[PDB]
């Protein structure tokens, strides 16, 4: 029942070509229809989130280059993260990412 909050610098200089390297998946409530957010689905070993080094598949995302993934449901969030990964959250060769781990 514990979590600690995570920053991650991706440099997608050159992998926006697919997307910087990753994918991810949203999800809701087992008992309701109350959206919990984006967990990393999967990984690029050949971009930014491979040279990252710090992305696990299955953090919780909760925000991306300033913006909060949070209060955005699985879609809100999703079409964040795309539109970071299309021309926002790169512009310069890198987007931050912040997440969600839990402890134990």
């Amino acid at each position: 029942g514990t979590r600690e909050f995570l920053t991650f610098e991706v440099p997608l200089n050159d992998s926006g070509s697919a997307g910087l390297g990753v994918s991810v998946k949203g999800n809701r409530s087992k008992e309701n229809h109350a959206d919990l957010g984006i967990f990393v689905k999967s990984i690029i070993n050949g971009g930014a989130a491979s040279k990252d080094g710090r992305l696990r598949v299955n953090d919780q995302l909760i925000a991306v280059n300033g913006e909060s993934l949070l209060g955005k449901a699985n879609q809100e969030a999703m079409e964040t993260l795309r539109r970071s990964m299309s021309t926002e959250g790169n512009k310069r060769g890198m987007i931050q990412l912040i997440v969600a781990r839990r402890i134990s």
